[PDB]
DNA sequence: TAAGGTAGGGGAGGAT
DNA sequence: ATCCTCCCCTAC
């Protein structure tokens, strides 16, 4: 018990074991390297010329519903169908990692601190918590996948994430209901408990808008030609790809708060929408509201091996930092250095551009923040140096990356956060 | 207390 | 116009 500080040798295992976040990221970039091991010998891409649809699938509330399957004998008490659940930390200012339907039923999501979520439950309702369980959740993402594969009948399939796949069948020159109800049984039963959603339709983005609207547990199908003002009503704003908080933020300044998907694209017009939230990102939520995918979206079909060829590496550590001194940081960044330099040798590249970015204390805000070892309210700074020639030596990187922090002259006392990034990778 | 990581599109504004 | 650095955003 009693977390390891910063300025322990093992600080960044301890916090990687814990990190749901940084578990995510792996097992993304595993999936990614184990797609490129596995088609190494297979012609992979997709044409102009090529006709598909999509079946995007993803578990529902997947560390919920895992950690549910798993949970230890003093919540047998539970039930998944009638109690909110999460999965979790702590009791206050601990991020939700995942909330099972019944929770979001009181308005209850993923990201927010239990704290928040607690009060949205009204009397007689009682949060229930259950701890992380990685390996199971990497056991039932293997059982998703192979399951995927047994079944034969996708032409590709790209891993998005632990518990999601884009998977692609190519249509040469009513089935569609019979595999999406086959899938979700035989995921069903090679997960045990586990369930998973699936949105079927000719773009992607289409296709992920129908995984949202079928959701708990089911699947929807939706092609350019099935849409309508009942479809477009149901959807928030962000709930289209590539459209987070300030996206949404500005869209509302925009446009008179549109509730809707369908009130956006009654009341927009492409040339506000660029000025409003860039053009390209304009662009594609034009597309979209017509089902469309921008090409930028597509280069994931056409070419899948450069789309998910890794092309940087880095760590970006922003909890339990808090340093006294110089010293202890130059510690922390050299030991930061020794663990990216084992990743970059493990998939045999060196870098020719580095970067150190860090997050300093407000002026303005607390010298601890309300969440116990956050980071608080920050201001980034960032700077990078292109190295003379590709390297993976510690000696040239450890310490260009030690004289990059002292360029950007952030106090020790007031670090609160750290990336060490290597941006350009080459190979062999 | 509680584990706020990371890849990789993008755009602003200064350098060419 | 294009390219580069230092960010911001989103995704999961
Ligand atoms: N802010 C977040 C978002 C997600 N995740 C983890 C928890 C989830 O189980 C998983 C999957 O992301 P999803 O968006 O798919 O979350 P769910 O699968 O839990 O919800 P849904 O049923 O809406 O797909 O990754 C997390 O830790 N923190
Ligand atoms: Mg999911
Ligand atoms: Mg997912």
């Amino acid at each position: 018990k009693r977390i390891v500080a910063c300025d322990d040798p093992d600080f960044l295992t301890s916090y990687f074991a814990h990190s749901r976040l940084h578990h995510l990221s792996a097992w993304k970039a595993n999936l990614k390297d184990k797609f490129l091991n596995e088609n190494i010998h297979k012609y992979t891409k997709i044409t102009d010329k090529d006709t598909y649809i999509i079946f995007h699938i993803d578990f529902d509330c997947f560390f919920a519903t895992v950690a549910y399957l798993c949970r230890s004998s003093s919540f047998s008490a539970c039930d998944f169908k009638r109690d909110p659940i999460v999965v979790c930390h702590g009791t206050k200012n601990s991020d939700i990692a995942s909330c099972n339907y019944v929770a979001r039923s009181y308005g209850i999501k993923n990201g927010m601190w239990v704290s928040q979520a607690e009060k949205m439950l009204p009397n007689g309702i009682k949060l229930i918590s259950l701890p992380y369980t990685f390996e199971q959740f990497q056991l039932k993402s293997e059982a998703f996948y192979s399951t995927l594969k047994r079944l034969n009948i996708f032409n590709l399939i790209l891993p998005i994430s632990i518990d999601e796949a884009v998977c692609v069948r190519i249509i040469p020159d009513t089935l569609n209901a019979r595999l999406c109800e086959e899938i979700r049984q035989e995921i069903f039963q090679g997960t045990n408990g586990c369930t998973v959603s699936i949105g079927c339709s000719d773009s992607l983005v289409l296709a992920r808008l129908a995984l949202k609207m079928a959701k708990p547990n089911g699947y929807n199908i939706t092609f350019k030609s099935n849409l309508s003002e009942e479809f477009w009503s149901s959807f928030k704003l962000d709930d289209l790809p590539g459209v987070g908080h300030s996206t949404l933020s500005r869209l509302e300044s925009t446009f008179d708060s549109p509730h809707s998907l369908n009130d956006l694209r009654k009341r927009y017009t492409l040339d506000a929408l660029k000025a409003s939230v860039g053009s390209k990102l304009g662009m594609k939520i034009h597309l979209a509201l017509q089902g469309q995918d921008d090409e930028e979206s597509l280069k994931i079909l056409y070419d899948p091996k450069e789309v998910l060829q890794r092309k940087s590496l880095s760590i970006d550590i922003n909890w339990g930092i808090r340093f006294k001194n110089i010293t202890q940081v130059d510690l922390f960044i050299e030991r930061g250095c020794q663990y990216l330099l084992e990743k970059l040798n493990e998939i045999n590249k060196t870098t020719s551009q580095i970067t150190l970015k860090l997050m300093r204390r407000c002026k303005d805000a607390p010298i601890e923040p309300p969440k116990y070892m956050g980071m608080g309210r920050c201001d980034s700074f960032s700077r990078s140096s292109r190295l003379g020639i590709p390297t993976n030596e510690f000696g040239i990187i450890a310490t260009e990356m030690k004289s990059l922090y002292r360029t950007l002259g952030c106090p020790p006392m007031e670090l609160r956060g750290l990336a060490l990034q290597f941006n350009k990778l080459v190979d062999v």
